[PDB]
């Protein structure tokens, strides 16, 4: 049961990377 999230708020740049 992954569950992963991540998020890179850069230069008003969100990356959000919600694995599972």
């Amino acid at each position: 049961s992954p569950r992963v999230c991540i998020r890179v708020c850069r230069n008003g740049v969100c990356y959000r990377r919600c694995w599972g």
